[PDB]
């Protein structure tokens, strides 16, 4: 059957996204509607250039990235977004349902408690926090900072910044899981 | 929507919350109901009043407040509580249903895993802890720690208390968001 | 929607010796996710009262849960079957549940041990608090399908690294979630 309660990127490890060339990760998002909360559960796995080993040593300010999902009025993601549109779709199975879909407000983070941008202070609650570990190891950590609806050219947004402060030193960048939760715009 | 899986303070910005000082703060906070679970939603805007600007250099031993939600047997909200009744309901829209709600037990924190206070040993569990960032910034922690039915005058309680270590001068204290579950009783 | 521990405290779990532990562990049914509520409180033996000045190398102890290919909890897992149930009230079904394949961690995200790359996806870490105090933390690992002789596993590392010193291990409660099989 369709799951309509959930949007995501498929759990497989094909690349689905590019940061800073062409299908250069995965990143795995899963977003399953709660009524008025989406529960998010992320992961990434960088596959390919320049952010797949990390080398402080030989390249000490490269410190973090972007990936950024934007989509229109009606939850439709925008091609200018870091993930493709080709595997981001409603839930069937292990898969995707066929048709593309062409309305998920539901699943959109909520304009009154995220308001767009602004020209215009804004308050901190549009952001998340969370701690994932490179490898597994728990002496390998960086952050997960997520932000709702602060980008320009869209109606909608969901951005991941990965940070870290370690000098890691040929450290491939692919990431335990993180859960978290948003409220919906309907 | 008339969403009777959802109790909420509204997303709005609305001052609805007194911690020193009438109507001192928005509490956000979003109840969802996922069966034998409530998927909480939380974050702070202090927008007047002592707590509003933190300035430890000024008052070194402000490092911490607390604000509880108290309830009554049907799991309606005491006014004792710091977050005002007018502002505590059933979802409808990005507002509240129009008439107070009279009964919302499934809703409260499970008293078989989170027993009221009493002669016998008290457990953690009964506990959550998370780290939120003031501003946004990421050098900006503190810890918000909720405690599920601990306070005495009422048959359950949500307790929230926001506290730091480190010497804020001029830091404004508005938060991410944090979520987290716990044990629903019904 | 719930399979759990039944949220009591009666010993339900086997740490180091019988029934050393209550787990109590909540799983709930939000369609493609689990959401997963998760707590500790041992009440016997070596992991009751660490004591690190005493025993130096008492940092860590792991708790297996081991599913078959229906969803069912095999007896060699840590936590007791008798306990291990759907939810009624608050204590179980009369009966043990014979399917809950929708409960059980996704294999293609969550594969079972091979001889390809292995991914950190399968794991979540967290922290809790012994005691409910602050400056009294441990490390929660949770790691998804990666023990052997089960078609699926749930297992949660605890460790710690400070020097603790008479501190009882019972913990406050973590959240996390993970992708369901089906
Ligand atoms: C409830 C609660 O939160 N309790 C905490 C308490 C509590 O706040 C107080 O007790 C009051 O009640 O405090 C604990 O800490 C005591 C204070 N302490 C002691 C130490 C040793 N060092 C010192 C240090 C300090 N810094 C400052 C820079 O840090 C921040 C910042 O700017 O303030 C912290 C922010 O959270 C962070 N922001 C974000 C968004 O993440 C920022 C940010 O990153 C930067 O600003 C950049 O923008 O940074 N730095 N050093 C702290 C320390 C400890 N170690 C041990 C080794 O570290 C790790 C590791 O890397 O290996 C961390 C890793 O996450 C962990 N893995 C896992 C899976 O958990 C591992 C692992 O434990 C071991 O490796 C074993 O495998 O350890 N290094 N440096 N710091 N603070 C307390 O009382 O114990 C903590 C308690 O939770
Ligand atoms: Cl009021
Ligand atoms: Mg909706
Ligand atoms: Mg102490
Ligand atoms: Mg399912
Ligand atoms: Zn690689
Ligand atoms: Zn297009
Ligand atoms: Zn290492
Ligand atoms: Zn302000
Ligand atoms: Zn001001
Ligand atoms: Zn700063
Ligand atoms: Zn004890």
């Amino acid at each position: 059957k369709y799951d309509t309660r959930t949007l995501w990127t498929t759990p497989d490890t094909s690349p689905n996204c590019t940061i800073a060339q062409d299908k250069d990760s995965k990143l795995t998002l899963v977003l399953t509607k709660c009524g008025s909360q989406i529960l998010a559960n992320v992961s990434l796995i960088v596959v390919a250039g320049k952010y797949h080993i990390i080398n402080n040593k030989t390249n000490p300010k490269i410190k973090s990235f972007t990936i950024k999902l934007l989509f229109n009025k009606n939850g439709v993601l925008l091609d200018n977004s870091n993930l493709g549109k080709a595997y981001w779709n409603f839930r069937s199975g292990n898969s995707n349902v066929s048709t593309a879909y062409e309305k998920a407000i539901g699943f959109m983070p909520n304009l009154v408690a995220y308001p767009k941008p602004s020209n215009s202070k804004k308050y901190a609650r549009d952001i998340v926090y969370g701690t994932i570990y490179l490898g597994g190891k728990p002496d390998q950590p960086a952050v997960i900072k997520t932000t709702f609806n602060q980008e320009t050219g869209c109606e909608y947004s969901i951005t991941f910044n990965f940070s870290w402060s370690k000098t890691y030193e040929n450290v491939e960048f692919e990431t335990t899981s993180f859960t978290f939760s948003y409220i919906a715009q309907e």
